[PDB]
């Protein structure tokens, strides 16, 4: 299916368009033309700084009448220098006011880790340990619990959150609005099967990040793991005649995950959404989740020992 239900009702689009790492200079003609593409779903995050440029691209495609606001689902997130509550409320409105849109359609605590506040994403001291805050994520929840009784988020959610961090805030005392989605990274190479079921069972969905391994990370070391080069998924995506970016961004799709592959590149942009006129056989994707190697792309060693890190938990 193109979309997946939230506990809401809302219908979430389940292929959108990821903006990390785009540059300022580029996200907001790549933004053009994912919605020109068929793109109606765009993840967005005050610390990817170049949320203005995507507000530029949503206000010109509703200015030229090619959609409606209502026909998009915009997400953005809350980094953790902000969980603080005079704080929270200065992100968002500069999150707001960047995408120049009246609502969110899905806001997301980013991380579980509270981070000192400041100017910086990641305060740092002199020896380059990231400091971190005892604000914590439920705090910043009855922040952003308020936004949505203004009517400026329609849901909540989180991202990078292990079970045992969703089980707290789905026990939180006074709780008013449940998350609606854990956004966590998700491929063949880090198949989340155990996280998924969990988040399943409490009807909380999953959008999947770095579908691709995301290859443009910041310190990517050339050796390590090449989901776009990895033989067996282009022996599969060869069986469609499709490539194996489809063949990856189609998994989630038949997992009822949403999925946000990431590119500034027009072309690509188009193939990553040409991914509703196959199947990968049932035989298919057990093959592919055979593939599993436990494998994050991108991490930051001086996060393991901070008391919210969310990794080394079981799920
Ligand atoms: N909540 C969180 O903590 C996180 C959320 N995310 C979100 O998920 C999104 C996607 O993940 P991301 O880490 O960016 O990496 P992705 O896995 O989406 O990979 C992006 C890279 O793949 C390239 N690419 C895209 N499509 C193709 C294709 N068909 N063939 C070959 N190369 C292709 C892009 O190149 P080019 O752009 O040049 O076309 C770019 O270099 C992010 O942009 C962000 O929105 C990501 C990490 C963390
Ligand atoms: O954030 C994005 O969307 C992409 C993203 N990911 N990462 C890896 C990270 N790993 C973390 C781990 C924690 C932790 F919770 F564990 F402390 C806290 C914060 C982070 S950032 C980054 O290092 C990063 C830097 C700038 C902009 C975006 C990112």
């Amino acid at each position: 299916a193109t979309f997946v239900e939230l506990s809401t009702k809302a219908k979430m689009p389940i292929v959108g368009l990821g903006t990390w790492k785009s540059p300022p200079n580029q996200v907001k003609e790549a933004v053009k033309a994912a919605i020109d593409a068929g793109y109606r779903h765009i993840d967005c995050a005050y610390a990817y700084c170049n949320e203005n440029e995507v507000g530029e691209a949503i206000q010109e495609k509703i200015k030229e009448k090619a959609v409606q606001r209502e026909d998009l689902f915009i997400v953005s997130k809350l980094w953790p220098t902000c969980f603080e509550k005079k704080l929270l409320k200065e992100a968002f409105q500069k999150t707001l006011t960047d995408l120049k849109l009246d609502y969110l359609d899905l806001y997301l605590i980013h991380w579980p880790q509270g981070l000192q506040p400041g100017k910086e994403l990641f305060p740092k001291d002199d020896q380059g340990r990231i400091l971190t805050s005892k604000t914590t994520f439920l705090e910043a929840w009855e922040g952003m619990e308020e936004l949505v009784d203004q009517g400026l988020v329609k849901a909540l959610g989180v991202s990078n959150f292990n079970h045992f961090q969703i089980e707290r805030l789905l026990n939180k005392p006074g709780l008013k609005h449940k998350p609606v989605t854990n956004q966590v990274e998700c491929h063949p190479y880090l198949t989340q099967e155990k996280l998924i079921q969990y988040c399943h069972s409490k009807g909380i969905s999953v959008t999947a990040y770095s579908p691709l391994g995301s290859p443009d990370r910041p310190s990517a070391k050339p050796e390590d793991p090449s989901l776009l080069e990895d033989p067996k998924i282009k022996e599969i995506a060869a069986k469609h005649e499709k490539t194996s970016a489809q063949v990856l961004i189609r998994f989630h799709i038949q997992r009822n995950v949403v999925v946000i592959p990431k590119s500034v590149t027009p072309s690509r942009i188009q193939e990553n959404i040409q991914v509703f006129d196959f199947q990968l056989s049932d035989e298919e994707m057990a093959t592919i989740l055979s593939f599993n190697r436990n494998w994050r792309a991108c991490l930051l060693p001086e996060t393991v020992n901070m008391e919210e890190y969310p990794y080394d938990a079981e799920y």
